[PDB]
């Protein structure tokens, strides 16, 4: 049972049990500072940590918070909570198992979570995301965050907490099925509305990366937004979609492992003639091929740049977290976006600058509004290579629109290399 694998822990009530980690002291300030850099403004916010332990995030929500409920199944790490949290006044605490925490309906901005859903069974995942739906207002925050696929520790178990002779009865899930959980949801209100999440993004969490060498540390942001589609409503037919899409990653995995994108010739031969201080921006959409994409851990290698590569396809995405983790290159990091927008979006809100961008499907995958808008999160004049599928050069050039603050300075027939069809090689600057 989760309660008694926990439980154990009850003196123990410190930051190295919250990570499971001997070493947490190395980690844990710079894991907190990732997860709340991420989040939105919660000043004056009415905010549910769940799962909170001994409320290191909690601490952190007082300062500016209007309100935090900070709740945990195990007393004594919320004795431990009250204690570290004592000289604040705007806390309330519950000692609750998460799924039978008492929420005023509409009442809460930001329900926070990291580390929950990995102890859970599929049926209390499904049940606590419809709780967080009813907790929350419309327009209000949902924050995931879980270990996907292994432990936080990794292969190595450096520092695990985790006991060699006992069995360990987490639920590593892949980072895909998190994913569309929270796409597809549904939830349906009193009134008859009907709500979603709409997931802002999934990012590793860095410090996990740099110092541990796992990019499967994996969180979310989803707002509540209103929903009149329909992606999944029936609890059942959730919890069976899970697993379905563990198989269906499965699958991609026995069809990708070890493929090299038939793009790859033609990218690093174009790039080893340029000169991009900042990142460079990478955006793999796959909509024509699952064998068309970016090799972002090639263009670091020989760019010597950092690199934020961007899949729209959840099991793409996870994919090359797979690939991240087998190559230990720090410099290439991998998000989750619905598209386009949605990127430009976080990081424009970041006021972040890349300094250059290589791309396949830039033009076939993306509205107009959206191409347009790519100069928000760029170094000015910017250069853009991207390799596009097309009918003919004429049929690009026709139906295709150049964002007015951009120009096309090539338009490359490369069909000859792009091969295991007409594909361009298009180069664009900022003007
Ligand atoms: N079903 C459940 N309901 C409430 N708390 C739970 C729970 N399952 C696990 N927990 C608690 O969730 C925590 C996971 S460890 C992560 C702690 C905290 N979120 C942090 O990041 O620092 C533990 O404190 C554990 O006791």
């Amino acid at each position: 049972t989760y309660f008694s694998f926990w439980n154990k822990f009850s003196s123990n009530a410190d930051i190295n049990t919250m990570m499971l980690n001997n070493n947490a002291d190395q980690l844990e300030p710079f894991d907190r500072a990732d997860i709340i850099q991420d989040l939105p403004d919660f000043t004056g916010m009415n905010v549910v940590d769940v799962g909170a332990g001994i409320g290191r995030f909690t601490t952190t929500f007082a300062q500016r918070a209007k309100h935090v409920v900070s709740s945990d199944f195990i007393d004594s790490f919320i004795e431990k909570n009250k204690e570290r949290n004592a000289a604040f006044e705007n806390i309330t605490y519950q000692v609750s198992d998460a799924l039978g925490l008492q929420v005023d309906p509409q009442s809460t901005d930001l329900v926070f979570t990291n580390w929950l859903l990995m102890y859970l069974n599929e049926q209390e995942c499904v049940r606590f995301l419809m709780k967080t739906m009813e907790w929350l207002k419309p327009g209000g925050y949902l924050h995931v965050r879980e270990s996907c696929t292994e432990p936080s520790t990794g292969k190595s178990k450096t520092g695990s907490m985790h006991s060699d002779k006992k069995a360990n009865p987490t639920h590593y899930r892949y980072s895909s099925v998190y994913l569309q959980l929270l796409k597809e949801l549904r939830w349906t209100d009193a009134r008859g509305m009907q709500w979603r999440f709409n997931v802002l993004w999934a990012k590793s969490v860095p410090t996990y990366v740099e110092r541990v060498l796992n990019w499967r540390q994996v969180h979310w942001l989803c707002v509540k937004v209103p929903a009149q589609d329909g992606g999944i409503s029936n609890e059942k037919a959730l919890i069976s979609a899970m697993g379905r899409w563990k198989i269906i990653q499965d699958h991609t995995e026995y069809l990708l492992n070890g493929k090299t994108s038939w793009a790859t010739d033609v990218i690093n031969n174009v790039i080893s003639k340029v000169d991009f201080n900042l990142p460079l921006y990478v955006y793999s959409p796959r909509v024509v091929s699952p064998f068309v994409f970016v090799d972002s851990h090639n263009i670091a290698a020989m760019t010597g740049l950092s690199v934020w590569a961007v899949e729209t396809n959840p099991l793409f995405y996870r994919h090359m977290l797979n690939r991240c983790v087998e190559a230990k290159d720090r410099r290439v990091q991998y998000g989750w976006n619905a598209d386009l927008q949605s990127s430009i979006n976080d990081w424009g809100l970041k006021k972040a600058r890349f300094g250059g961008v290589i791309a396949t499907e830039l033009f076939m995958a993306n509205s107009d509004t959206s191409l347009m808008a790519l100069k928000e999160i760029l170094d000015d004049n910017a250069n853009i290579f991207t390799i596009e599928p097309a009918l003919s050069i004429e049929d690009f050039k026709e139906n295709v629109v150049v964002p007015e603050n951009m120009e096309m300075i090539a338009i490359t027939d490369v069909s000859a290399y792009v091969v295991c069809p007409c594909w361009l090689l298009v180069h664009a600057r900022l003007l």
